[PDB]
């Protein structure tokens, strides 16, 4: 296997605006097929990248900054990864649309899966309205990220390399003196399988495919043989002996990570998907499913000279392998201090979400289910509805709902709602067999409130097997057509995604 920790961690450059005034910031980002070396010992890999980079440029904005991004497709007319033509029913082969994950965004700038476009916008999907997306950024400071969201192609376009970081800085948070600038570093984690010739491998069918299966065929899960951070295989990062802030993003298709430091050191979590936690949390490990973000401080002050592995204990399709996927990256505490560490790790960070006292307008019960298709493949469904079925999740703008998510399946699903961030209320285990036979919900234990890591704002949430997860969301400030879905991309594409209409009655 590839030798670990021989390439330095890339830190994507921050994107520069094409035009900027006090009133408007304007960016242009063009999707390009390019080649990049992913490891010292590999030939360059053909990838799809925003501005031809993998990951894409980091975009940094201020809270309330009036931002526009013209996302453009300049990709080849043929994909290089295997397309399954049976999962969606003349359209172009390569369709793209950019979604700002976590963005409080008007609906026509949200990257609806059917708002896709081909090269130069030559062909556009039925929900396409505009070329230049508008991000008003009227939301809490947080780690966001942007990625492709095209109908029935999301798992492929994201795997190809179409992911990047987007950070909203709220100037009100500056007084906290959290590690900043060079000491504030995004970590986009993506698992990949790479052929000897350097080319990406993505499966064209399940292992030992039934003769009944189409070719190519979608698979329900992808587990990569190798882990990359910021577009390099098992990299090292030279750090100063001081406090760093890391914006940890799971940009993988399926894989969940459970992260720790191999010297037994602690993380201090300061933020979740939706921004700063009300109080900092000391953690020895944390779970990170697709699309979740952790905003953490690691304090290297006492560890000068040491090499510390960011390790992983979560399996993907089996037990973790000590020599491969148990490793994410390596910190080397060998960079001389550039200046005094004047950063802080404060306990008191932000207002509790619980200060809010919104009236519960609706309690929405939702189930994670699915069926089997004519080929014998599993089709994962929210409420046993297809993406194309008439909309059923129709919250009213400005109102608050409790969503009760029932998971009788064998696995976790990282459920994501567009537009909003939400509070986690509790998780409660239930009798799966009884639910499957009668549809009746019989609890097998008391409700468990969220751990401190989940006492802030979330937008992607692990709904574990055999549990009912309750979340509370206020639907706004915008009305329009959004979505909600499982963020395991293999599930999302077939067919665990539903429209979500926020109505203005
Ligand atoms: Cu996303
Ligand atoms: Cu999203
Ligand atoms: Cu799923
Ligand atoms: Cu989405």
């Amino acid at each position: 296997t590839l030798e670990k920790f021989v390439d330095a961690l890339p830190i994507p450059d921050t994107l520069k605006p094409v035009q900027q005034s006090k009133e408007k910031t304007y960016y242009e980002v063009t999707m390009e097929e390019c080649t990049h070396q992913l490891h010292r010992d590999l030939p360059p890999t053909r990838l799809w990248g925003y501005n031809g980079l993998f990951p894409g440029p980091t975009i940094e904005v201020k809270r309330n900054e009036n931002v526009y991004v013209k996302w453009m497709n300049n990709l080849p007319s043929t994909h290089f990864l295997p397309i399954d033509h049976t999962i969606h029913h003349e359209e172009p082969e390569v369709k793209t649309v950019v979604h700002l994950h976590g963005g409080v965004t008007p609906d026509d700038s949200d990257g609806y899966p059917e708002a896709w476009f081909s090269k130069d916008f030559e062909q556009t999907g039925p929900y396409f309205k505009r070329e230049v997306y508008h991000y008003p950024n009227q939301q809490r400071g947080a780690i966001l990220w942007y990625h492709d969201h095209a109908m029935a192609l999301t798992r492929l376009n994201v795997y190809a390399g179409l992911v990047g970081a987007y950070i909203i800085h709220d100037p009100k948070e500056k007084r906290l003196k959290l590690p900043s600038d060079e000491y504030d570093v995004p970590l986009l984690i993506t698992d990949r399988t790479i052929n000897e010739d350097g080319s990406l491998f993505y499966p064209s069918a399940p292992e030992n495919p039934s003769p009944s299966l189409p070719n190519p065929s979608i698979v329900p899960a992808f587990c990569g043989e190798t882990i990359l951070v910021n577009g390099k295989v098992w990299p090292y990062l030279e750090v100063e002996p001081r406090k760093y802030r890391f914006r940890v993003i799971n940009a993988s298709n399926t894989r969940t990570y459970n992260l720790s430091l191999d010297n037994g050191g602690d993380f201090i979590q300061i933020g979740s998907d939706g921004g700063l936690l009300p109080r900092s949390v000391k953690l020895n490990s944390f779970s990170l499913a697709p699309a979740e973000r952790y905003d953490i401080i690691i304090d290297f002050t006492a560890y000068e000279g040491e090499s510390i592995i960011l390790a992983n204990s979560a399996g993907c399709g089996g037990d973790v392998n000590p020599e491969t996927d148990a490793n994410i990256m390596q910190f080397r505490v060998t960079k001389p201090l550039a200046q005094k560490d004047e950063s802080r790790k404060p306990k008191y960070l932000a207002s509790y979400p619980s200060v809010q006292h919104e009236r519960i307008q609706n309690i929405r019960t939702l189930k994670l289910a699915g069926t089997q298709d004519e080929y014998g493949r599993p089709v994962l469904l929210l409420n046993n509805k297809r993406w194309h079925d008439p909309v059923t999740e129709t919250p009213k703008v400005g109102t608050t709902e409790i969503w009760s998510i029932i998971n009788p399946t064998r696995g976790t699903h990282p459920i994501h709602l567009h537009l909003v961030s939400f509070r986690v209320l509790d998780r409660r285990p239930f009798d799966i067999a009884r639910y499957q036979e009668s549809g009746e919900l019989s609890y097998t234990g008391p409700a468990v409130p969220p751990p401190p890591s989940e006492k802030g704002w979330k937008d992607t949430i692990q709904a574990h097997a055999g549990e009912v997860l309750r979340i509370a969301a206020t639907f706004g400030p915008y009305s329009g057509r959004y979505v909600w879905h499982c963020h395991a991309l293999e599930h999302e594409d077939y067919d665990m995604m539903r429209p979500m209409d926020i109505t203005d009655p």
